[PDB]
């Protein structure tokens, strides 16, 4: 429980300070591409083989997955900083300013700005501008930099709102066969964003554009773990009022208890944020 | 010390079977796929990113690295069966044999023969054949079977012999200054095989071609994890020829290759599997 996920917006100046500083020395040490490794590889990592699925996307694992990532995440920048928890970008509220693209999240004083089109994109303001914060693609071979493009698709050109949101919590089921894409009738799939997609999860990807846009290229982003605290809450508030699947008949990596590659880990091991060591604002 | 890993020519026709059924089973399961992205994922994973080195090879990592695999690999075909352990295959040897391809290893009831150049070099014998054994590429998908490439490349058309493993263990540095490609005069380089290569480790690879011969796609053949052992075992050996020379880096190395660090994919570091004995088990020798 100890251990408190605020909203990028209720931060102080130091947070923000002792974040943005702490991510640096963990890119720095070289512990910060492991995280985008193991994303990646999760994601060319399909269950079964010949499917859809992977293990860290399009199945019941995402959320789980995604849980020991940030769960791992944190606790390497607790290392570095004991004071320093996980972040959570409410995307959903930006959405309702009249220019989300405002949200002081996007400050140069914590991620920074939206891409520069004069430098085709490429992100020059902030900590983690071109320069500064090093960026690798998928063969995993430097990439030049970091680049954002706020809603410059047609698919995706706005945040998801409110009632994206409320109209997911409202799901009976964690998730229903078959376990993919086409998942009907599943908090899971919904708020993953396949269901009349891009929506919720996949839509803030897709907003991001950039490096975000591409599953194989997201983690790149430090954005990306404060879309994913987000996302992350949304579940563990889910998980008060409806308190897995599948157990057992799930491909193998989709149950209860199957390890989750690239680790060991199990969809139960991280059923209980609380257990795990942390808690959200509310 | 407890278990005993043995030499291919040293099993019973039960062992053979007790291996290859096991296996089957981790493939069965989807454990054995585990093993394939382990791999491909520490590949490129490069140690720093612009660099030639990645987790598993070309660095000083690539030893301590899969004696990780294999360990790992060895205590899941354990539960499997508590009785089999990791053969290994003395491709030394074989070296000496006027038809390599003849050897008992690449036996119907074991591995399986070479590829059959009528389609394509897919591997149609043994329990591995196309049918009974299923691939992924290089991208994660489906790629239609085990193919194998017998000694059919110029580069390395012979294997490797007793000398060229005797040259390797002759090396007194684990490796050198830069821990890539290039460090001369180090064990660890020697062994890969980048010295004036491909030699030893790397020509195996590419002796054996097919999947074999290509560092994403490698542990699709189940002689990879054969092959590996017989690596680890001249690492084993030099290890005691060499006493008092511990590993390098041990410090001030790139991260992911120094005595300490964590090996990717894995929180394990080299400094928990220099000593093949706390980890459990012997070779025959
Ligand atoms: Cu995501
Ligand atoms: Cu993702
Ligand atoms: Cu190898
Ligand atoms: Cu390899
Ligand atoms: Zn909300
Ligand atoms: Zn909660
Ligand atoms: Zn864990
Ligand atoms: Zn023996
Ligand atoms: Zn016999
Ligand atoms: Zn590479
Ligand atoms: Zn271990
Ligand atoms: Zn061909
Ligand atoms: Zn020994």
């Amino acid at each position: 429980k100890y251990r408190v996920r605020k909203n990028v917006l209720h931060l102080t100046d130091t947070e923000k300070r002792d974040f943005v500083r702490t991510v640096l020395i963990l890119k720095e040490k070289g512990i910060y591409d492991r995280y985008i490794a193991w994303h990646g590889a999760a994601g060319k990592f399909h269950t079964p083989p010949g499917s859809d699925r992977n293990a860290a996307h399009m199945s019941s694992a995402f959320l789980p997955w995604h849980r020991e990532y940030l769960l791992r995440f944190e606790r390497d920048l607790q290392s570095i900083n004991p004071e320093v928890t996980l972040p959570y970008w409410e995307w959903e509220t930006d959405a309702q300013m009249q220019d989300p693209s405002q949200s002081q999240i996007w400050s140069a004083d914590f991620m920074g700005g939206n891409g520069n089109p004069i430098k085709d994109f490429i992100v020059d303001t902030g900590p983690f501008a071109a320069g500064r914060w090093t960026t690798i693609d998928e063969q995993g071979n430097p990439s030049g930099g970091l680049k954002r493009n706020f809603g410059a698709t047609k698919e995706a050109p706005t945040l998801p709102t409110r009632d994206d949101v409320l109209n997911a919590l409202k799901i009976t089921q964690y998730d229903t066969p078959p376990w993919d894409m086409t998942s009907q009738n599943s908090f899971r799939n919904q708020l993953e964003g396949f269901i009349n997609g891009p929506q919720l999860h996949n839509r803030v990807h897709h907003w991001v554009g950039g490096q975000m846009g591409v599953v194989p290229t997201a983690p790149n982003d430090p954005v990306f773990f404060l879309h994913h605290a987000n996302v992350d809450r949304i579940w563990a508030v889910w998980q008060i009022i409806h308190r897995y699947q599948p157990m057992k008949n799930g491909p193998f990596g989709q149950n209860f208890r199957d390890p989750m590659y690239p680790w060991n880990t199990t969809p139960e091991d991280v059923m209980n944020h609380r257990k795990l060591g942390y808690v959200y604002d509310i």
